[PDB]
Order: C-alpha cells, then sequence, then structure tokens
C-alpha cells in the first residue's frame, strides 16, 4: 500500500534511496527500467534474458509507465515484508488491531 509506504521511518526510507540510487545512476527519467535493471543484473554476476527483464519490471511496476519509481520500489520492499508475516499470528494481529483503534481516533479527532 501506498499509504503504509509512507508507515516507514525516514532513517528507513533513506536505507530504500540508497540502494535504488544505485539503479538509477545511469537513468535519465530518475526511474529504474529494464536497461538499468539489466546492466544491475550483470554487475551482480547475472546473465538475464531480455524477457526476464521485461517480467520483473512489469511484476513492479503499478502505473504502466514500463519503469519502477521511488514509490513503487518502497511498496516492493512493504510487500516483502508484509508476505513474510505469515504463518505468524501475534505479531500480525497486533499491527492490525493497533492500526484499527489509530484508525477510529483519527475519525474522531479529524
Ligand atoms: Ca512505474
Amino acid at each position: 500500500y501506498k499509504a503504509a509506504v509512507e508507515q516507514l521511518t525516514e532513517e528507513q526510507k533513506n536505507e530504500f534511496k540508497a540502494a535504488f540510487d544505485i539503479f538509477v545512476l545511469g537513468a535519465e527519467d530518475g526511474s529504474i527500467s529494464t536497461k538499468e535493471l539489466g546492466k544491475v543484473m550483470r554487475m551482480l554476476g547475472q546473465n538475464p534474458t531480455p524477457e526476464e527483464l521485461q517480467e520483473m519490471i512489469d511484476e513492479v511496476d503499478e502505473d504502466g509507465s514500463g519503469t519502477v519509481d521511488f514509490d513503487e520500489f518502497l511498496v516492493m520492499m512493504v510487500r516483502s515484508m508484509k508476505d513474510d508475516s505469515k504463518g505468524k499470528f501475534k505479531r500480525p494481529t497486533l499491527r492490525r488491531v493497533r492500526i484499527s483503534a489509530d484508525a477510529m481516533m483519527q475519525a474522531l479527532l479529524g
């Protein structure tokens, strides 16, 4: 979620900006496309196929611009952490309950 991608501290966001900056150092429009993704794969020792690059970008490209921006990159990291929340009960459940009472206070005070 874009809302939960804004529920990350500025220390955490800066650690995701410093990784994304290495991807878009060669980019023109400041967004990760198959050109930057491919050059990064080879730097990591991988040999990706054209299709492999096209599928990885389209999976995390939400706006359909053909590129992955910083807001879209943060959502990928949010999803990586959120999907790894099962099969667990206490930590996920406490986050959802705590968010529920937080929403109830915001409707009253807002
Ligand atoms: Ca995009």
